[PDB]
């Protein structure tokens, strides 16, 4: 299977953080490839295993650290074939230098991605993330390149983000939309041109709402389905 | 520690990759989990090239035996101590795979007929039209003292018709397809209807309420089988 795997072009998606948003990335590479059939989409190796340890208890809480777990993943998508390597999970990129480094696989990063989707014209911008995202600067570097400037919940508000975003990830959508719904009006009444869904359970929690809300919501999940579709759709034999 | 000692689970899927993300959010809805990290270790082949299952069985196609194969062991190879295939047609193929598995295999015909209610005796099947051609339900339907009702030819075509739909992207065009043949399906007399392709519960996905016999979905049955399974082991939760 690997060499053909290989020669095929199959994409691993790192995922299990969580499983919900794993699952809305593999509905969102059918939505986002042209395909005739199921024999046009696109060859896709799945780790959700997700007993990764928490990315924001490690990273601002002390708790372990999931490196090793990303790392053995990693190599188990390449040893199945995989030939890029792409993570549904955002504050997962404060790792995504370091997973690089020992890859063969390309990698392809969701926050590079996820900023290059923003219309040219949105330059104040929302962030939803996790607390770890947002204190460890993930988009904070690359978006102050770009020109942007990157507009946060306040403490109180950012509370209510984390909560619907653990609340999503215990399985109650209904809860996590009436937390998160209040935050992303405040982030427009702030002067919002555009809100980066930047924590892959976001858009699970917006779907359905979009037309509800009167700023485009850029969603970090499907910008990295389709830079992953660009990747693949870039060989001469597709 | 290895994905086998943690009881990981193979999606041997792809068949089609719609249904393979359905499988995929059927099993964080049916886990009770309280975090991320309490969900089930999942390994998932999504590698759509397998060729067409009915082409083969009904046209002598390309087989997909071969392909079927080399995912299982790609599947084995990666840790999966359970192997689940979200394809009701493929398991034409589920004895063969079995003999050369390593891994558990559990079939979504036991698992499916197994969430029948016992009162449902006169049960509707929707399905491909080599699921039926092969009478991959029959005999186990005989064996638990079902009698299935599948469509006439005219209503399967259009069954099938509302597969390929579903699996080339149209879902508000395969349920205009779909929904006319489980009322004929219920007017001739089914007690439940089984959803024996995995693309049905995609199409009749927000419309249970309008039916008025139980739906019988054929991949949350798998998923619930593969629950149980790791939910079984002395040193899993
Ligand atoms: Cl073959
Ligand atoms: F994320
Ligand atoms: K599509
Ligand atoms: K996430
Ligand atoms: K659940
Ligand atoms: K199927």
């Amino acid at each position: 299977y690997f060499q053909s795997n290989a020669m095929k072009h199959t994409i691993g998606i790192l995922g299990g953080m969580g499983p919900a948003a794993t699952a809305d990335m593999l509905e969102k590479f059918v939505e986002l490839r042209h395909a005739s059939c199921d024999q046009q989409h696109i060859p896709l190796i799945v780790s959700s295993i997700p007993d990764i340890p928490d990315r924001t208890a490690c990273l601002l809480s002390g708790g372990p650290s999931p490196y090793r777990y990303l790392e053995r993943y990693l190599h188990m998508l390449e040893d199945a074939g995989a030939e890029c390597i792409v993570i549904p999970c955002n504050t997962a990129h404060y790792w995504f230098d370091d997973l690089q480094n020992v890859a063969k696989a390309r990698m392809i990063s969701i926050l590079d991605a996820t900023l290059g989707d923003i219309p040219p014209s949105a330059r104040h911008v929302g962030l939803l993330a996790t607390n770890a995202t947002l204190a460890t600067g993930l988009y904070q570097k690359k978006a102050l390149a770009r020109g942007l400037t990157l507009i946060q919940p306040e403490d109180a508000g950012q509370a209510l983000v984390m909560q619907a975003i653990y609340t999503l990830k215990r399985g109650d959508k209904t809860a996590a939309q009436a937390l998160l719904l209040p935050q992303i009006d405040s982030l427009i009444a702030r002067g919002a041109q555009a809100i980066i869904m930047g924590c892959t359970e976001i858009p699970l929690i917006v779907a359905g709402h979009e037309r509800a809300i009167a700023c485009p919501m850029i969603d970090s999940t499907a910008s990295l389905v389709r830079a992953a579709i660009r990747w693949y759709e870039s060989w001469p034999d597709t």
